[PDB]
């Protein structure tokens, strides 16, 4: 149908209609009148896999032969999402699978639907990673990920009277056709145990043996030929474990308790033992993965040469004593030497500031568990403590203050200090971010080794982003300036040269009214929830956070509604404002802000005065398939956080590709995005980073807004009235204690210029040409926050590889 | 190669060989460089699989055009073994497929043991289950076997200083490519709750719920086209489960425990509650399957019409009161009508006299679990004395005796007594069995019922138990008499006119000879023994039980080591005595035994005086694999249970059918054996059922047999102070404690004459002619042991179905 689809070639069309035949015949063991749509999309799936295992067999080959230095990119997430269309579009198959379905009878998109989203990430963390690893294989770099093969991803958010409520994602259930056991690269896992000390050296001794099996799934590059590998371990039991009889069966699910669950929280440190066996579990594994692999090219001095790994936040940071007891414990090096080599092999991308996020975990957990990385743990910080010592000769409150041992209560290790001690880079993920790293919580380190710092701003992949979820959009940039920019998404800035062309006006126009359409009609199919497609769809999706602001969304929202009840026949631009998100179990404060916004879109919803010109929609389990929907149809997007708390965002860069124009606090990658676009063509408002300062220094009284603020007076009141809570009065009374008293993100501080900001958004929208014309100025300036762009800047500034874009053989 | 193995034709050699090579690539994504062994068996498992899943289909569209009436085969356990050969040799494959991977450069024996066993059951009852499945799919029945998927089947067992240790088979470890999951025919199964009375009939609300998701395996008929389904329930949580957050998640293994591992117990009632929630999920499953199969052909009065239940032991007899609990409490049929259909559909199969083997629950554990079924039983109690009272007035200890309701310390349920007044039919597995049945422990049923007591002596399969272990002589029986035979086991009797003639005789002792060559080398090779293959194979082979009576074998061991011992240069017969089978984990006497067999090993075998006279090795992990390896070689087969204890056996036919000779007691089926080979060619010892109830009478007194048996005697006194174990002399007195003061199965009565036995045996060996001329007299009469007469006979006389030898189209 559409030219970026590809081609449907006659003798791939049929091909490809023989091969779905057979496998639903032989993969399957079905025919066309037992066959469950299911069964089709397995058959399509399993299709198309065959497509990729020629290339994925010839680029491993490839590898083994070039020995390029290999990229290890260690996370405890991966939010890959769906897998079927992005293969396809990655291979140039989509319109030929299209058309050989059509063929069969069958609507593609409907198969595509099926697809149960890979969940094995929380939100923004998780979906770098595999942003990251889409770029990796499109610019032809030697790169795996590791990580964990969680039995149960991110739970199943289900509103419930209003209230969140959690339920496991059984992914695997039906099966999972795109990954690949591997169970003959089975490696042992040690816990526990203590430390023998002999003439040859240090011996860890009575451990508890874990077994890690991989299972490999193909990451194809954008029609490159290149299928990079993903290895994600699961953890089981050896066959000799407890081993009355029955019971010591039935334990082995302790041992494989490891890989079973995701841990929930975004952002949110929570200091439990299984997550730290998840830790170590991964690191351990992979590493032994990575020797093995370096061995088979004795002599550790080309190891950095050959090896680089990337550590993804703090979560996997027990890469380096790991990689020091191996390298000194068992290949028996100096400890220099080992420490050489293990600076150099390894990179830390720091991701937060937030105090309540960094991983500082208990000595006395690590002593129990992992008692010979504690030890090594101690010799790193006492050697690296000599080094300040040298350089800033009697400060002894900087000792204190750079020491990987915090002293307190319970002693803790603070995991960022390991990993800038550790590695030869550190980096942030956004320009703003990397500066206050510099400035504020890693200002020390940055003093004594100012080389180390590095930002490298985070990115998108343009083929999920924009091809796979707006095909719509790529199809009428793709007329103006072909097809080059899907792996080079600079070239969009040729398409400022067109924002005065009436015809790409109009069409950019079209593009987006069909996509709010669409979505619309998603609403009432699949939730049974009306809206009007004319309205201005307002959106915020992204994880519920105190940082992130809600509540300042919710507040802007009651400030819309008590001025309609105000003045009922007054025009105002129709709006849907859209929030999504899932609160972490645990996390009480972000669960009753769901509920607010459930409450609130109750009154509002049904209040006849209001009609259509006002919707408040709570957009369930927001998870990336549902991100690849509500995208494309957005036209504002909201990026509304405290300055200095979002490090970068990633969800505002996919806004900006999509066609939707930006209200967002200078936070973040939001200064970039600005900075790209030109501020005029975006909505800034609120405080920067230096009035947050200012504002902390003398004592921030949200009681002076209310006092000075009636609108904001109101909306207090009715919350703690019982306004949106007939039933029950006091619901809210958390909120407004929290945002009278307590408040550490300011909500008040940036109400009036948010409202004030929000106006002249409808006062744009009122203007359909020129509200166009700042959309296309946005499109055009997205280039830069391209994955690809990232990942080259990695490349060749940390991991010391050319990036290429040269094809493999077909 | 050889004949019956099939023809290879160019055409079918060349496909294969295809196909094979896209399986390793597409399938395994694998190529020649990096291909392991296991790679290569995948390859080649699939590439069967491929020719089944043609006619496994055509086979279940054929049943529901038909509509036949439907057999379902109900059993915890099948014993199925390897997979892969049985595939080729029921298809005609194995000498096209032996030529395919010849040419490909690989050896086709090779890769069939890298198969695991599918060890789902623990001896006798699983495997006649796995036989008689095959007889139902070659016999062209409308049959399925439903049974639990167990993560872990039998325990692997490992000899460590002479004793059993256990070891988790985790049998899918690298993935079952047979069984084909079909998690959308998943079926909830209910626990504990509480009953409710309401005006339209009682109600089991309050549950708890574990969801049944079943995989389905093909079984092959012979030759025939058809392929039956033997589906499998494994256990899964639904996805609201427990639904702080993390652990709610892991608590979900508890519901999925019930599917976790197969109980190790042969012959013994252990009444723990996880045995019992397994026993009613298989059951609980089914039933909705079977229903729903029935509704897509409201009227039940055809039910028994369409459905036959066969209750392999009282493993399922929670289908009686199931069965009532669906059509009464859902479909809303009268008491009355719902028992006419249950019983007309019910049949049951009895394995066992032995008191501890019969299960008897305790009430309170079925009110918890179970609170409406035991409701139901005591209503299907009632009504049942209410008939016994009737047709025997006055007779209250009938009453006390016949009750499903077992009154003492703690209530208990007698599930044989619920089978009885729930089915049709009640067989015995052997002539003998059965009539101790109508005689003894179920006399009282048998004069109220006499119709409902039949006999269905237990078979073996031929295909496994001739054609596939022992190629070399089904080849030599089919150069004389055609290949009818395998599906025809009746027609070996053709071979009596050949125990004359000089070619068979030479051939049948070649193939013998062969065979223990190939066993001899493969004992050196896996396990570094060394044997004389000149010797007898003297072999007892099966579950280690005090009523199999190992023991006695033990004390003829040692009477043939003292005798050399007494008089060293006197010639005797050469022996290798062959003893093994797995323990119960908690058997301990059983345990001890295996001990004494090793212990003697360790004297006998190292003995020089002894040379290689006389060799004592214990099998180590008897299993169904390692059965096709030692049963073709054996010349003596050791049948030698307490008369009246063995219910069967089925090792029996499979040494008679495989040229052994059979050293027995009149127990089980031997009995028939004798009769059907003529007892002049059998070596039959010992007390009859009759001698054994005649020394009870009268009190049996072991110390009489040890005073009056100076060499029964010195083996006593040998065990008692140490010549079997010197570093701890008193290892053994539990063993002599037993035998002496509290011996059930009479052991030092049959010692006597079973060594005098086993000197005629001794004897004839000495004469290879005559040895051999007796050997085919007991091949030619095996016929009536095939599990086809035994299928035919089930079909016939108790389902009301008729077989069927008629091809479906290929
Ligand atoms: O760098 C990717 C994203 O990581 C997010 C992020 C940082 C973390 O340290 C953890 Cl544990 C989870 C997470 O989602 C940041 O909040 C966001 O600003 C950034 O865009
Ligand atoms: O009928 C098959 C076999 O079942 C065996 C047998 C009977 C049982 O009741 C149980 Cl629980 C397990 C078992 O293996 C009998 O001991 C044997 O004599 C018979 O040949």
């Amino acid at each position: 149908q559409i030219s970026v689809r590809g081609l449907a070639g006659v003798e791939n069309v049929t091909e490809l209609k023989k091969n779905f035949n057979r496998h639903l015949h032989f993969t399957l063991v079905k025919d066309r009148n037992v066959a469950t749509p299911r069964d089709y999309y397995f058959a399509l799936a399993h299709t198309v896999r065959d497509h990729l295992v020629g290339r994925w067999i010839r680029t491993q080959q490839h590898y083994y032969e070039k020995d390029p230095k290999r990229i290890y990119y260690l996370s405890l997430e991966f939010y890959m999402g769906r897998t079927l269309q992005n293969t396809m579009v990655n291979l140039a198959l989509e319109n030929a699978c299209d058309e050989a379905t059509y063929q069969l009878g069958l609507d593609m998109e409907e198969l595509e639907e099926i697809e149960e989203d890979a969940g094995l990430g929380n939100g923004g963390l998780g979906r770098l990673a595999a942003c990251f690893l889409d770029s990796m294989a499109t610019l032809g770099l030697a790169a795996y990920g590791y990580g964990i093969r969680y039995e149960f991803g991110i739970f199943n958010q289900k509103i419930c009277g209003g209230w969140q409520m959690e339920e496991a994602d059984d992914w695997l259930r039906y099966g999972n056709p795109w990954e690949k056991a591997r169970p003959e690269f089975t490696l042992p896992v040690h816990f526990y145990g203590r430390v023998e000390h002999t003439s040859q050296g240090a011996k860890w001794v009575d451990t508890q043996v874990v077994l890690a099996m991989p299972y490999d799934t193909p990451v194809p590059g954008y029609r490159n030929n290149v299928v990079n590998t993903m290895r994600l371990w699961s953890a089981k039991a050896p066959n000799d474990f407890n081993l009355g009889y029955i019971q010591a069966v039935l334990d082995r699910n302790l041992a494989e308790n490891i890989s079973r669950v995701l841990y929930p929280n975004d952002n949110f440190f929570e200091g439990k033992e299984l997550r730290l066996k998840q830790e170590y579990f991964v690191v351990a594994a992979t590493l032994q993965d990575i020797i093995r692999r370096f061995k088979s090219s004795t002599n550790f001095d080309a190891f950095p040469d050959k090896v680089a790994i990337q550590l993804n936040d703090t979560h996997p940071s027990l890469a380096i004593p790991e990689l020091m007891r191996v390298l000194v414990d068992l290949e028996r090096l100096d400890w220099d030497k080992a420490w050489e080599v293990t600076v150099k092999t390894c990179a830390y991308t720091n991701h937060t500031v937030l105090p309540e996020a960094l991983e500082r975990w208990p000595v006395h957990l690590l002593e129990t568990l992992l008692p010979r990385h504690l030890q090594i743990i101690y010799e790193i910080n006492q050697r690296f403590l000599n080094r300040v010592a040298a350089a800033f000769p009697g400060d002894v409150d900087r000792l204190r203050r750079m020491s990987l041992v915090e002293e307190g209560a319970v002693k803790r290790i603070n995991m960022a200090h390991l990993c800038i001690a550790g590695s030869h880079a550190v980096n942030g993920v956004a320009r703003i971010h990397s500066e206050i790293l510099k400035k504020t919580i890693f200002k020390d380190f940055y003093e004594l080794e100012p080389h180390k710092f590095q930002n490298k701003t985070n990115g998108i992949t343009p083929r999920r982003w924009l091809v796979l979820c707006n095909p719509g959009l790529a199809e009428i940039i793709a007329e103006r300036i072909g097809e080059e920019y899907i792996s080079d998404l600079d070239q969009l800035r040729k398409l400022l040269s067109y924002v005065d062309d009436e015809a790409f006006i109009r069409d950019v126009a079209k593009v987006k009214q069909e996509n709010k359409l669409k979505f619309a009609a998603y609403l009432e199919r699949e939730y049974k929830v009306h809206i009007n497609p004319n309205s201005l769809f307002d959106v915020q999706v992204k994880r519920i956070h105190e940082y992130k602001r809600q509540l300042l969304n919710c507040l802007h929202v009651i400030t819309l509604y008590n001025r309609i009840k105000k003045e009922p026949n007054k025009f105002v631009v129709p709006r849907t404002v859209m929030i999504g998100g899932k609160a972490a179990p645990g996390y009480h404060m972000a669960k009753m802000i769901i509920k607010l916004i459930t409450a609130i879109g109750d009154v509002v919803n049904h209040d006849p005065v209001v009609g259509d010109r006002l919707r408040v929609i709570f957009l369930e389990n927001y998870r990336v398939s549902l991100a690849e929907k509500v995208i494309p149809a957005a036209d504002l997007s909201e990026q509304i956080s405290t300055a200095g708390t979002e490090a970068s965002g990633t969800g505002n860069m996919k806004f900006m590709l999509n066609g939707a124009l930006t209200i967002g606090t200078m936070d973040g990658a939001n200064v970039e995005m600005a900075e790209e676009a030109g501020e005029e063509n975006f909505f800034i408002f609120g405080m920067r980073v230096e009035d947050v300062d200012r504002l902390d220094q003398r004592g921030y009284n949200a009681q002076e807004y209310y006092d000075r603020i009636p609108e904001l007076r109101q909306i207090i009141e009715q919350l703690s009235s019982g306004f949106f809570s007939p039933k029950q009065p006091d619901l809210f009374k958390d909120i407004v204690n929290m945002l009278m008293h307590h408040d550490r993100f300011k909500v008040f501080a940036d109400y009036e210029e948010y409202v004030k900001c929000q106006e002249r958004v409808s006062a744009l929208y009122k203007n359909p040409r020129e509200w166009t014309r700042m959309v296309i100025r946005n499109i055009a300036t997205s280039g830069k926050f391209s994955s690809d762009r990232t990942i080259a800047q990695y490349a060749r500034e940390i991991w010391g590889v050319e990036p290429s874009r040269q094809r493999l053989p077909a």
